[PDB]
């Protein structure tokens, strides 16, 4: 219990022994010598690969080192909550940037240094080669299974060959023949009980859909909404009444199994929708003056039922509703998605670069579109059925990062331009000594290619065009080419980890209380 | 094993031992190169510049550590209390005049203590600026908010850029859009319920009719005034008897049942006025006969409670008048703008030297002179809204300061001239030697400056006394001048110091009693 | 004091202390010097020669090494449950593969750690002699009962001493009398109900009559088959009308309704066929016109369920047919003796490999050739009942082994000339230095044969390579010959001996969290 204030070298050692070890935790499961880490549970032991899910377990037993490195792992676990693959990069390269770590004095050469990344992040975005049809995309399901099976590497491709950017879904079964297509409409948003008198149905939660007037209180309403039996009155057996919110609705359940499940007790509907976007007003929406729920409705109180705006029940138009543990519908015909996410989708002219911001919102506002596939993986006996779903799902992230993100040429290749356009740099010569050591270390950021493939060999930066690219690849000594990173892993990985060897080295004390 | 005494070489070195861990903990987080402080939660930890709740975060575990840990904390949170800003400037220059280890005796080295802090904050009061300017404000914005949200810096800017200092408002966010901006039309000082039948309304206590009457006694009426029998009989079904008193409530509050469970079908009402202040003929001035809602009454016991002129159904002025928790007024023609006028030459003549006592009718002035600005921002989350509702609040401090009060020229700049001072000052050795050792000692002032560009380059302090630093100048390794902290932190945090300086070491012990 | 990391240096040495008194207490065991192990009970202790029990209990207490333990005792309980011994080959030559201690890189020495086992698997592959027949059981039953029980021996001898290999039962009987082997005649694979209205019975799941309707389609009839208005129609009123699938049943098994609750008043079946493989075509064969159950249906969602040709009631054959918990054929005619003819030749060609994928009709193959064998023991007293239980199951998998796949001549001798062999395939100096390192690593395949033969002596593991093994040849001071252990244990137990001398040293952490 004897966490206080510690001074201040005894939190330099307590960050120089969690960088330390949550390096050597994650630059071992890197590269081809693939150095496993045995994550355990309070159970049986689990054996691993991926930083994902070492930075997961990175628990030290003080309270000390686990206060730490919950800021050293908590932007390794947002990078691939993102995408699913940059952990390594961001809690690798924030090691690599705590040599700044004695330039704490900062403010000389670090005004500098987010003047030189991002002239580096703007040279990493500018060459990319995001693969859309297969041409190389051949390649990277080619090699991301060794050609495990020519059908997995077709078959992925030739659903991602006709329908944008479908939901690649898969099961396993006791049976061999031809896998099942099934491009499917049915839109995905969340909606459950918040008691169960709420849900006209109890085995699969299904609402009835007819005449279904659905009033809206859409946003994160604090205002309590115990006043919403009046228009329930005016629409008891009227209509199926829905009320439909943000996640943000108050404790007043109280006020509705007692009020509303009881006297006034229509069919009623009041619980979430989706997380805090812009389509949890559209999905709403665009399913709503179109498809029978509602008008947009912002964040407010004002017509409650007590009255409405408008009483729109008959409005059904070619779906199906259904309400679940997640309410979704089915086969919609109206151009909803023609309403807005068109829109998006002639935003997405940002796909050339993708902006992260941009990388969270057109992606979370556009892909509520269309068809869902749901195939099932074989396999001649169950063992190799679970070894081909695993390798199955190994091939549908590797292909969704090609179709969804943009591809650029991997292993050492994106930060062996980047150390070129260092070295033929930002042209001012830093006179300033503090700069001048500055870009002296940035320069060795060619230390991700070295601590990958110095493994075997060779990273010097006058033996660039020699063995870094030669084969003016990805270029480890085996076939010096054919690999390829995701881009979202060297970009965004890069920045928050300038981001978080910006922190931990203006680090100077560890403090505790209880709020 | 437990607490006990400390006696007192075991009291020297645990009041050395935290005056040296709570020094180097938030002089670590002052400047530009803040050195960042991870605090604990219950959670994963924050992490923090800001300084205040690093002095909140300053939790030991030994009790006789804590205990004085709490009264070297104790003027960080009365900045706080008092405008928010200059905590950090506080528990650091509270070290800095814990010099005087030794020199604790009475007369020669606290009357030169006391008598030559008043002539460093006479000169000081002296030499401050009128910082009132909106561009300034956007350079202390840099400093107060450590470059945080500067949206709402835009915001009180544009409000400031709006009619003088409205009635800013307490208003917090459930919601994304809309940062709330609204004008309404609020005159807004104190006047509440004795009891709720007293009172027409309950919830919003508003009177019914318009311009209803109001009595002619403003002050403490000493008659007992039960005796009102034939006041009573003037106004018995015609309106409200409104009697506002100051806090003379003896026995009498509980005797007006004499007319209202009594005699009198009436709606007498019976409260105090507004706190502590020199309008004991001006608060009903500004409401009064210059706009009509009740006379000029000096503090009398004249027109007792036996009989009126008459308080007629009609006696106020055609404006917008409803009693409240705090009256509300709406339509104010001239007397607000005379007051304000007066309060505002009363900011023009002793807004230099800061004099509270007296003058903080201009407080209110604004409440009283200005209307109303109703506000709310963006919240997505209660955590980040309760940040940005904090840091809202203490922005708007920053701008009462720029206001109400001023803005000091440079930081170490308002010392190093009070250098010059004490130079001005009397330099000669007094009636004791040691007073001329405290007055040598006192010539180190110029800590701040030291400390502060010491993080920055350069720290010369014997040198920059002379012509570098000034005006408006501590001279960083760019510009040489123009940046300029707030006031009234560099004075009320330099007075509070020094009565801690003059605490924390004459100290002697710690025991344990429960009372 | 608690759980943590280890890196890496604490965990090189808390991973050669756990494949150290692993391989120190399963090396015990071996030979015919059988070195006992007391495992703890609650009860009094257990006294074991036996390495499955020895592999089970391996339990120490402190966490990270109990939590390390359990990656080395699966494979070698992984072995036991695919034939019963072995146990003591994988728990020794993972530790005699563990000299990867620095050699875990991938490109050279695991090239030549996975094309070299290859290639070895494929020379131990050609050795393998085929020990079928009951003399050679009579070598088997030397050695595989562990010297225990030799009434089991007696047991599993007249098992298969007398008819071709039937359905070998599994049924325990603590009571004392009745070692029984009783034949039947019954044909046994699954096909079960999806509801309880589709089985004409329900209390035993008998056919109500024989000679009935019963259409048989082997795979997905992807149709939707809620269609059934003319398919059904052809035997409307008549009979149950059973149809069989594979696992495909979709939504449709709700719609059944379209018979259960709407018109048809007969009892239509729908459900499986056997599990994942290639054996559709010939898994309907056995059942319908070849041995007249129903049609020869190929792998085909075709005629949909609108109409059939037409089903009549006497589309049976004069044979015992019921549809059960999984169905039953009394008195097979011809065509299970076909297809037994048919794998049985197909069991004549790859038996000298005996690759089991691309082989397993043979799984059914003795399902339906052969009927069936039932079983009781006699159990004298409950807990060892249960005992001669657990080896009267693990013997009958050695009986498995020498029926199915073949037993290899000696324990040792299956690698004192598979090491023949890294003389005869390539024994140079490859292409790294590694590689001839590792190529005179798996000349250290010798070891099993030496740390064996060598307990009692001799080990001399260059002597006996050329001639002195040959054949069936672990020289003791006895016979020199007449002694052979298994197939699959020898070869598939190396392999999965393989994977954790590659898994085990690549390992480098122990790390914690709860899922």
């Amino acid at each position: 219990t004897e966490i206080s204030f510690t001074n201040k070298n005894d939190t330099r050692e307590i960050v120089d022994e969690v960088v330390e070890n949550a390096f050597s935790s994650v630059c071992s499961t890197m590269g081809p010598n693939g150095n496993y880490v045995v994550i355990n549970q309070l159970n049986s032991p689990k054996v691993t690969k991926d930083g994902v899910s070492v930075a997961r377990a990175l628990d030290f037993n003080e309270a000390r080192r686990n206060m730490i490195a919950k800021i050293i792992t908590e932007p390794s676990i947002k990078t691939d909550a993102e995408v699913g693959d940059g952990t390594t990069t961001t809690v690798f390269i924030t090691y690599h940037l705590y040599q700044k770590f004695k330039d704490a004095m900062s403010f000389a050469n670090t005004r500098y240094l987010d003047t030189l990344i991002k002239q580096v992040l703007q040279y990493i975005g500018t060459l990319i080669q995001p693969g859309e049809i297969e041409s190389e995309m051949f390649r990277n399901m080619l090699l991301t299974s060794s050609n495990y099976e020519e059908e997995i590497v077709d078959k992925i491709l030739d659903i991602y060959r006709e329908h944008k950017n479908p939901n690649i879904h898969l099961e396993k079964s006791p049976m061999l023949p031809a896998d099942e297509v099934k491009m499917t409409k049915e839109i995905y948003f969340e909606g459950s009980f918040p008691i169960e008198t709420q849900v006209p149905a109890n085995g699969a939660y299904v609402v009835g859909p007819e005449k279904v007037g659905v009033v809206l209180i859409d946003g994160s309403i604090r205002a309590y909404p115990t006043q919403l039996i009046n228009a329930l009155l005016n629409r008891f057996i009227d209509n199926p009444v829905v009320l439909m919110a943000r996640n943000f609705e108050p404790e007043v359940i109280a006020a509705i199994n007692n009020e509303n499940q009881r006297l006034g007790t229509s069919r009623i509907f009041a619980y979430k929708v989706n997380a805090a976007g812009l389509l949890g007003a559209g999905t709403i929406d665009d399913l709503g003056r179109l498809l029978n729920i509602g008008p947009v409705f912002d964040v407010n109180s004002v017509d409650p039922a007590l009255v409405k705006y408008n009483d729109v029940t008959l409005w059904l138009g070619r779906k199906g509703i259904l309400l679940d543990k997640s309410i979704e519908e089915v086969e919609s015909r109206a151009d909803s998605i023609l309403e807005g996410l068109d829109n998006r989708y002639e935003a997405l002219g940002i796909i050339e670069r993708q902006t992260p911001i941009g990388r969270e919102l057109n992606r979370r506002i556009g892909r509520l579109r269309a068809n869902n596939v749901t195939i099932k993986v074989t396999g001649v006996t169950v063992s190799d059925a679970s070894e081909r779903w695993a390798r199955y799902e190994d091939v549908m992230k590797a292909a969704r990062t090609g179709q969804q993100f943009g591809v650029i040429p991997g292993i050492g290749y994106g930060y062996l331009m980047a150390s070129k356009w260092l070295e033929a740099n930002v042209p001012q010569q830093s006179d300033e000594k503090l700069e001048k050591c500055r870009i002296g270390l940035i320069e060795v950021l060619r230390a991700q290619y070295e601590h990958l493939t110095g493994h075997d060999g060779s990273a010097e930066n006058p033996i660039f065009i020699d063995l870094v690219t030669g084969q003016e690849s990805d270029t480890p000594m085996n076939v010096y080419d054919n690999a390829a990173a995701t881009m979202i892993a060297l970009e965004g990985a890069w920045q928050t980890a300038k981001t978080l060897g910006k922190i931990s080295n203006v680090m100077g004390r560890s403090n505790t209380n209880y709020a």
